[PDB]
């Protein structure tokens, strides 16, 4: 009858042996080139229009639009168990708002100036950053300034871009994160930076490599962003342009940017791969975006995964992909996990 | 006895299972099992048995340990008895393990590599892209990316 | 008597074999870089001067001559299988059309700028490709503008260049591909379709590496191109520099290309590969020239070898070498063949 | 009116000019990383068993199938004019001679060890490469020993072949060259040589990358080497199979070539590359195959090139691409334009 067949051996060669070095906890642990902590992690703020607010996102699972107001109570807990760092996303909802111009994008009475004045004073520990765009604050929902035809228009929009990032800094906000994606931006707003004797203390962490893609769903509808006149794929970077990122990467860096993010994160680690050679001498951060974000909630609804599990995975995968930094929907629970972990 | 993987009857059995489906008609062979040196003992057995001219060895070259394999466990009724299988599976934040077992495997005879998860690890893949830039490359996207 | 000697042999080594890896059909195609599709195919087109040709050229096997009024039945079979990229080439046969300064290059009423208005008028999906150069227009039939000695005059050339190329975009090519071979155009091209706010519109793909030789009769019969005054060698690379066809690529990566050609294709696929790590981010093209493919049908008429299959060999050629586009006049056969393949 | 226009231009960036160094004939030869010689050149000769024949073989232009008798009088001109080498391949075409193990190959009365011992006598200057093979003498066709399915038998493949080498190198041939593809020949014949003391005086040169093809068509005619038993795609690389093709030179240089040759030649000369940076240290020869031969030849005939035109740039194609000797058929042709240039 069929026996157990085992094949004849030779003895064992010692290159063939990695087991030595991963049969114990802590040896898993030995193993990772970068160990995740509290300072690493940047949670994103919705400010809003309205003080009072505080507005659920129904695509974008326990994220809120909250207002000045609002923002002490928030906060305070966070900045107790370890918050570092915040990035704000501004969502003007007063109606005038809006203009072809994105005039608003910078409006000292608007809720991003607004937010970065209450924060440097509530929390003057805190490390605030702000996203650079036009998208939020555009009539048409697209991240610049637009010809008559509906096509981006470089100059004026690199212009506008520069001015909002100065204006920031000159708020208040240490630093700041463009991820409109348009040719050249970088140097605009890092030449204003200079002119404004502002790039000594402002960190410029761009968003070189953003891709265009199905996972911004959720972001789209707590800012308030969606387009109008079509898709952003003439300045997001395609899905497969693995060589357009890598030249994305070496511009941005040699435009001026102190610290670079790639975007989205997880459906993007060889990108980050890519970065850690050719940035090797900046800050990698990954963007855990909306959408791989609500995945996760909903899988993990699903019983597919557990949550906190494929958020440990997911996020190691970060580090593990080269990245030092992370901006994550997640930092209110990692702020808890690992006081533990 | 203790529970712990047995290496060389391993290899020794893996390699006999490999050969016989080869020697049944499968023109290729991927393990999946991730122990030490099971490769070199599929290529020597497939060159015993004079069909390794004609038989792929796919390895899994670099197959992590990890929360997405659920969904397989319940087809393949796969599912172990006597803990976890992180002592051979690669944890989730070893680069360098993964580097030398891609290195190990292709040194050992692989004809192409396949890593596990995917999305998950597509870093993995870029890796993978140049210390095996010779073979092709095969991303496996698991039960659990899939659902 | 003599009998079959045999070596004594030690058991074979794991490192000598490889024949695991192409042993079945599908092997050999998991075995390459990179598979072959319809969408990696340009075909060109020599627009006459005359609307109702279809003119037949003679060196060039099963290539013509077609004007405008014959396009649209020309292009409705080859797009309706596939075809998504065209090149074109003018050739103005009007008497008194030539002259020093290539005037008529980018004349309005001339056959490339009125091809290209009624292709993207019949043939919206269809993707653009203007070749720019001077040689199809000149009297002398040089690539650029001479100085009184006969040779090449670079800024004068240069800049004139650079005015054909905006106004072919200007006019709706989507793509400008100038393969004069004169020193720093590129450049003029880039900064002149930037002036012209079509920079962020125009691929530039660039004959970056464009031997002289033995392999443009054809083509010169066809565009009606031959020089007055002698040979090109001066600005074509010689075809044993290597390191000026490297110094090339790089220079033109510099000066904005976003693409690079290769041209010859078959008897320079070692410059290929170099171009492939020079230019790493960037597609690189293939062109199969006119004598590379009319020496392809010689040789299949006299028996050597086999039409489709030395050219499916020579094809995957390029794309082994590293490119992943290619220019051939065997386009008509290829998306005939890839439907089978 | 439609006048020439000319744009504004800036001044010429100096790294835009390589103009300054190929603006002469001279310059053109300063250029190449290799220039071409006599001694480069390899002739292959058709031993025939019939030492009074001097046969034409049809598909192969002004190449013959030379009896011994008949060799003293074809080579001595040849080596008057500088030929240094010569690649022989055996045709018996006496019946009975052929068998499925290839005995005949090492007959000392066969053609090969007939004229080794010819040439080393009338001609002692000339350096005598043998191919080292089973096709020519099998009677099945292939390269090697076949199983009874119809597969190669590596192990007594490489058995038999390692013995034919060593015998030809007993004969006094000084070079051997195995161009059956045969996983793992190379260390065998190597260690057969040095069993039989002899490995210090036989050059090894290894066909390390042969790739299957359509341009091997006149060969066979010339050679009556065609196979029986199907196509020899099991064993030779398919033409996009680059990886292959590059651990195929790794392996053959740590078994021991002491040079490789890429064949074909043309069609592959980004592999020529690629040998030229793995086995920087050795010799890398290129074949310039029957069909490139004959393809060049037809082109030529039908007046699409100019044969001694197209045989330069082809030659010096390969020294471009990385290789310092060249097996050709246009051996006699160069050995008398090389002496103009
Ligand atoms: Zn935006
Ligand atoms: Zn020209
Ligand atoms: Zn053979």
């Amino acid at each position: 009858m069929h026996t157990a067949e085992f094949l004849e051996t030779e003895p064992t060669e010692i290159s063939s042996v990695l087991a030595g070095g991963y049969n114990h906890p802590l040896l898993r642990q030995w193993q990772s080139e970068r160990q995740l902590t509290k300072n690493m992690l940047i949670f994103p703020l919705f400010i809003s229009d309205n003080p009072d607010d505080f507005t659920e996102i129904d695509s974008l699972p326990n994220i809120n639009r909250i207002g000045v107001n609002r923002l002490k109570d928030y906060l305070k807990p966070l900045v107790a168990k370890g918050l570092r760092s915040v990035i704000l996303f501004g969502v003007p909802l007063i109606p005038g708002t809006k203009d072809p111009v994105g005039t608003a994008a910078d409006d000292p009475a608007g809720p991003v100036i607004q937010g970065i004045k209450f924060i440097r004073e509530k929390f003057p520990e805190l490390y605030i950053i702000c996203d650079v765009c036009l998208c939020e604050y555009t009539s048409h929902g697209h991240c610049g300034v637009l010809y008559d035809d509906g096509t981006i228009n470089r100059e004026r929009s690199v212009s506008r871009l520069a001015a909002v990032a100065v204006n920031y800094a000159k708020a208040g906000a240490h630093c700041v994160a463009p991820s409109d994606m348009i040719d050249g931006r970088i140097r605009d707003i890092k030449r204003g930076l200079i002119n404004a004797n502002l790039a000594h203390k402002t960190f410029v962490l761009s968003y070189a490599a953003k891709f265009s893609g199905n996972l911004y769903g959720p972001f789209r509808d707590a800012a308030c962003s969606a387009p109008s006149n079509g898709d952003r794929k003439c300045y997001q970077l395609p899905p497969a342009g693995r060589g357009l990122a890598r030249r994305a990467l070496e511009r941005d860096m040699s435009e001026g940017a102190d610290g670079i993010i790639v975007k989205p994160s997880t459906f993007y680690l060889d990108i980050m791969r890519d970065a850690s050679e050719i940035c090797k001498d900046l800050p990698i951060c990954a963007y855990h975006v909306s959408g791989e974000y609500a995945m996760l909630h909903a899988a993990a609804e699903k019983g597919v995964v557990d949550l906190k599990t494929i958020a440990f995975e997911s996020h190691t995968g970060f580090l593990r992909a080269g990245a030092r930094l992370i901006i994550t929907y997640l930092a209110p629970e990692f702020l808890d996990w690992l006081d533990e972990e």
